[PDB]
């Protein structure tokens, strides 16, 4: 269970660290941070499957999929677990985030840790594109920069 | 939690990447690293997946059952330590090991720590000093990386 941490890094500007709080064991993720050298707008933010940096970015895989259905939004009954959906940056290209979430965890089995946190080049359609890439990632696109999720304190 | 593997990063010339098998049996620890100085290098696990100052935001060895620092075949140390891993003249150590003092799931998992390489030998302890008492007098920490679910 509680404190987790997560230094984004990539190849180009988008850096920040997002730390996870869960106070209870079985519930609510609060994920909070700050991330840097976005474009203003929308982009997408899951944890993938795998907390492998080896070949960069590309290594870390799907997104974390436990339960094995469709990509969707936070909301969505069918979503991925790793799916939150979207974070904001304002202009600056800086993003305060703030999220909280009952799907994903820091304890068991929907246990993200160890595993990667993902920013993306574009916003997150949430499953509702109307593609299959839709159905895969909700269009998010490229990984602008991504840790492996440790434990914190 | 059967694979993991770790890239060990660092803000100098050091760098590799580690693999971690396990099937609560014994964990496989391989993989290689390079730009080191010729000789032995102090290497293992610290507390915190925290690499938000650097290395240093790692913290102490990974240290479960409050104990002093030592060699991975003491029977007093560190869950964390794993000693010494040899860079040969290339700078390049060739890392094995089948420590089953440390685990990828367990009170003892490894998973979400920072694994970390040092300027100098691991003291594994015995080093007439309170500083091998903590670190084994390994040094400055010169690479690290969060351990991580391997596919
Ligand atoms: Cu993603
Ligand atoms: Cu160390
Ligand atoms: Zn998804
Ligand atoms: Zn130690």
């Amino acid at each position: 269970a509680t404190k987790a941490v997560c230094v984004l890094k990539g190849d180009g500007p988008v850096q920040g660290i997002i730390n996870f709080e869960q106070k209870e064991s079985n519930g609510p993720v609060k994920v909070w941070g700050s991330i840097k050298g976005l474009t203003e707008g929308l982009h997408g933010f899951h944890v993938h499957e795998f907390g492998d940096n080896t070949a960069g970015c590309t290594s870390a895989g799907p997104h974390f999929n436990p339960l094995s259905r469709k990509h969707g939004g936070p909301k969505d009954e069918e979503r991925h677990v790793g799916d939150l959906g979207n974070v904001t940056a304002d202009k600056d290209g800086v993003a305060d985030v703030s999220i909280e979430d009952s799907v994903i965890s820091l304890s068991g089995d929907h246990c993200i840790i160890g595993r990667t946190l993902v920013v993306h080049e574009k916003a997150d359609d949430l499953g509702k594109g109307g593609n299959e890439e839709s159905t895969k990632t909700g269009n998010a696109g490229s990984r602008l920069a991504c840790g492996v999720i440790g434990i914190a304190q």
